[PDB]
């Protein structure tokens, strides 16, 4: 049974990216989960536009979760994605805001956010010397993630300054 | 803050419904994750056929945890998404298997949806009582998960007579 | 060969789902062969709003009868739709009319219905207590099917109060 | 004039149907204007998120409006649907609030479906000895009448409790 | 809370045009309600044909009955949809046919029409020295009413000459 | 200036098939006009049936009458279709039904599709041995054609026999 | 028979409408049908261009020819399409180009059009008395007629000055 | 090079619709650019909602540019779209609002949209001795940008009565 | 190891159709590829609607290429669509031209057309004794293959005589 | 009011490139308001393929804009898009021809464009030690921009060897 | 005749370009053809499945051929796709397998996209220096390529371990 990976790829960095990727499609795993969970415990007078807001957030990411999950077993490795393997790659504590405004789900989610697009960031430069593709494939998702980073913020931003709920990592923001 | 409910339900019911759901929700979760994970861990000459064939269901049961979580918060209280709500309600084991064949991945999930069904058939009964809506919800539902079973053990399926890895509860068909 | 069925089904039930599902396939089968019959053999001035009238019909017919036969190997026996299982289970006769006006075909389909919608009605309370899955399964096409026939009875009606070629068992009604 | 009806179906009961559905029917007719008449008398900092929350909700309802009268006219009687049959067969007020925010008239609706989900609720069970077929379409409503309330509400829900411009039957909340 | 309306218009004018809408929106409600009513109670051998010929006409009515409103609500006033405020500018009597034959319902319809297309054409008239923009609104109604009617009468229409159930305003015609 | 045609016919033939299309091109033109003229001019209870029915066949014959024409100008010839080129290739008179019931415009048109279903048989027969590809466009329209005659007879044919206004070219049917 | 006509015209001007446009839909069936003459006879190196640039609006044409059609029926009268009803409204002379290049048949059209348009900006304001629908009718047409003659005459304009084969009525442009 | 423009119009007119839909032509591309930096530099808990209501009208605007161009250069002149043009035919100041609250922005637009509906209401009145035509193009458009205003006044109206940040050319809300 | 065919079918004709289907899948895909080959070597003035016209031409010959395909192993033997087998079976020389105006690649691809068509036509004549399913199969193509060659030769037609670059095998016009 | 920008992503490099976007932006809003201008503007024999083959580039380009500016703002900075600001970042001169030959606009455009793909070439340089994401965002633009170019000089393009119009800074090429 | 290219490359690195693209070029084309051969030579219990999941893979394919084609005539060369250009670029052997198992032609398949996948990767990794743009276009392929073999391979697959018809260049797997 030879273990097999991609045309030119030593096995070295094909067993790094795999791992780098099975950590990334843990994160949007879990993040798919929590989009939907504050999808579905939002309220407040804007609570349509942000419930909506959420749902092509929810489809892209578990696509992502998809694409990155084939990845790794394109690299010869298998995916790991049942919620223990989840909870297992987890560094980080399980979604805790439940029923509450918008305004304060946004700001959890915001710092969410921060967590995955720090992450993300650090694992392109990481996988540039290992493989252009997967590092091209996370690019592409850092992009809409940023992205959507920024409706959230958006709808945190000061008058002309910025944030709200100013970095005070889990919670802070009853204004 | 007046908690609230469905005109014409008693709170009692509806916290009754509420948890029901609650448990349905993280089992649906926990099976389209499952399932996603199984979809991507398959080898075999007959791949690609059960590869596509799981997506649909996957597409379909994410839409039911969605239609089961927005009617808990219909019924007054709050649905649970992340990752350890899942772990928390879940009373059985994280699917096991990893990279194997259709034939394997199959008898797994065999059983897997002898737990689901079992519990939603279980629900139903109860539901009748409760709210005959909710009841209706998980009907529907019911027929479309029996349905994919079928799909699964058709499969399985002995020459004219039945199933293979006849019922062995956690693997045991080698053949 | 272990034999099986729907999860949390007795294997008495499922036999009993399966032998009316089973009539109720070839009940099905017999109708959009005769829907299609009468389509094409169908003349007169209003010829062309009865003969496109009917297709989204056989339609709809043709995919009940695929969803009810399904059903019966979901639930653990083998549907049969050869013309012959159909002239076996059927217990009526073969629809007698031929080329000829809407008015007749109409007044000749709508026994036919009286037929099919009565059985199903009685399939339905029967089944209650055996397999509420397979109930609904019946009830939703009942539905359709009662729509069906006021299409038809709406074009024999009669002024303000009612159906023409009326109660006439096999034909009855030249004017 | 032999006057016609449902096969298998008691006229004693059909007239019995025929009556609740419409009922059912006035009852939807006025909704769909009603929501349409919120519709376009709302203002506020969130008015498009709510202008167009309310359409597909009264393509929705003129539906059912449309599903419930054929329904009647399929169980032989006549259906009716002019401005008079509405104010007849109407057992409240005509909707009270015109231009106002959409927090008031979320509020106002609020109300509003509570007399609509309360008696379709009860037309379920009364329905249930008559007509099985006509109570499973009532379900099918009752689930998406439901569902679009805690639409609303999630716009009026507390913090972390629930509504406010709590159960003050006509208005009452200024906050 | 100063009063708005359109840039370039005095609010003379505004009210003028608003108060002409206003009767249309009604006309319009009461239209696509009755059109809608004899959609459900027709009957006939040229049943289906009339019966599908009248929802698109629904459809297209309720939409004048958006677009007008709206208009209103741009022009500074606030429109009113409930079934009193219909009953209130109403000015004719509530559609009496009940059912009863295409052609029947048809020399009914045909007479509604004349109400609605005269009074439109009015107010086109008047429009024109109040707003150019309103009128042009109405002038594309006018056109796809006018429409309808034709449809109407060319199945009332004699032989080469023309309509049948001749100018007998509330009925008149057995022939 | 080099004429040219088809690699692998000769000019002889080349020009016998422009010859046939041409005529075949007329026929086409003067019959979707035709067909698009009693579209409008027709009356009756069975209106809008045939007024629908009409339109998908003027689609189809102009379509009809496109493919003939770019065949020719493929042989190499130039097509003529403006109103001219049909009255000169034209062999019989311009429709002369107006204004009149269905049944009418219907015997009418039975007529009429009597003359191009016959021409084109001729056609196919005689293009058999000038080139085949030509007489599969023509073969392939015929199917048609032919078909929607049926339609027409359809509404005409006798309760079990057949055809009204029975053979009485240019009218001749009352009855 | 009473003769009837749209509700609130007199029938001095319902007749007067009706000869207008009628002499308008055979402009337009004409103007079709030449259209698609030069669609099949172009010949250059800017064939495909040209070629498919007129099929949208033969494609326009014939609907106008349709509108305007059932607007005369609408208006009472009966509506002429026939090749000889076309022939005898005609005013001018059949198209006479065939197989030749681009440049000419635009010079060609352009002509064509310069009738076309000339004709209907008349019909345009001697309707305006008469019924401003039918005129708002043929304004619509107007400005897609105006602006397809643009599309004709870009192709022939000059270097920034304009028009080549310069008002020659009837040729003069072998430059 | 003989200049040219439509059939039946006067140069003197043809130069002087030209003129008017050339200012027309800058001041819609001067709005779908500001309308679309509006909608990058909104913030606020209602960001969302606004953010995607921009778009449709940014689209909507486009394509009126694109309109009133191509009927300069029907007219026979040369239509200007570069930013030179827009900035040398605009005769007001340059959108001064950046990021900043939707309440602020839409205030801001709402006096745009004074500007322009002014504007082209004026357009319109010149115009109808001119170019019905092009007066019915403008008309069009009137009354899609009026609705558009709405849409923004609605999300500054008042409790009841109207307009927040009332007539206060250039900002004067913080409430 | 029992060879197939057809039912009905002479293994020795078999092998026939299946030879003359073999060269025909030959050319075809030589054709694709060489048609795609001028689809990107092409420049002039009218670059763009040449370049355009040939894509679906290309798409179209691919799937001929497809259908002859599977023709031959419905046929019993096997198809060869390498590059060698193309060479082998080709019975000409590899296309020529390279980056040249559009006159030019199209008086080069006008022969190569009649290479393909000028074949074709031989082996359906050929076919006709041996399969008439495999005649009608190329007598389609045939159809379509000689249209877009028309296509290609109007582009070079003589003002009203025909083809430039006339008759002169590899080349030959500078004109 | 904490100002923010991307997780991962010192201030520095943000201003950095949210400078470089900020032009890129306002090169884009030039670019497709020129090539919307040059398409109204273009008279010639191949003025259609051209006329079209633009609108496809504007669509895309206006896109870019989109993309690009909401980049900015994620970045934390305010994107700006009124007139005013694009002719300030603006570095070149304001397209200066007008109505023209495609010939000449092309060979215009083609400058416009090297400039335009010659500063986002340099940008993505510069670019590549800032922000991998908002490089690679460029870098899909430029592979769009450069291929349209070619589309453009495609058309200007020597018989084999290349382009016409020769590097001569606007204007230069009457050939 | 000045020859072109990317503004802002060196024509040095222009014709680097080009070369490796061209070589690419030819690989592509001669790997959709290869696809679509044993797209049409296979057999087998699992022949469907595999049979169509080659389709979509010709179908991208195709695309990269077309994509790759104008990059280089865009970078100012002429690229050649006739089937000689083909087997002259071409370094390899002709697909050798014919009618056989999916099993054998995967493994054959696989085969061919190692050195594919291992080219392309070295092309990406050497244009780095030369050009971004076309570095990016190649790293987009390569993902779908690489993609598409794990697709086969995991056909291929171990029960846990990895591909069968191990490592043996040409054939050598008939387990
Ligand atoms: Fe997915
Ligand atoms: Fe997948
Ligand atoms: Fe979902
Ligand atoms: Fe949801
Ligand atoms: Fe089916
Ligand atoms: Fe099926
Ligand atoms: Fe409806
Ligand atoms: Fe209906
Ligand atoms: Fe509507
Ligand atoms: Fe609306
Ligand atoms: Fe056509
Ligand atoms: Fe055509
Ligand atoms: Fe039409
Ligand atoms: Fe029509
Ligand atoms: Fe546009
Ligand atoms: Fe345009
Ligand atoms: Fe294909
Ligand atoms: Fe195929
Ligand atoms: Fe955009
Ligand atoms: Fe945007
Ligand atoms: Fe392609
Ligand atoms: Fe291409």
């Amino acid at each position: 049974m030879t273990s097999f990976t991609i045309p030119g790829l030593s096995d070295k960095k094909a067993s790094d990216v795999a791992d780098l990727l099975q950590k990334q499609l843990s994160t949007y795993n879990d993040l798919h989960l929590t989009l939907k969970h504050v999808h579905w415990n939002v309220v407040g007078p804007n609570f349509i536009g942000v419930h909506e807001m959420i749902d092509p957030q929810v489809e892209l990411v578990r696509g992502y979760a998809d694409e990155v999950a084939e990845r790794i077993a394109t690299l010869g490795k298998s995916p790991k994605g049942t919620p223990g393997a989840i909870i297992k790659d987890r560094t980080w504590d399980d979604y805790s805001v439940e029923r509450d405004t918008v305004q304060a789900h946004l700001a959890a989610l915001d710092l969410v956010y921060n967590g995955v697009i720090e992450d993300t960031r650090k694992s392109i430069e990481k996988l540039e010397d290992l493989d252009l593709v997967s590092q091209d494939l996370l690019i592409a998702h850092a992009g809409e993630l940023e992205k959507f980073q920024w409706f959230v913020r958006a709808h945190l931003e000061s008058a002309g300054g910025q944030l709200t709920h100013e970095g005070q990592s889990t919670e802070k923001g009853a204004a």
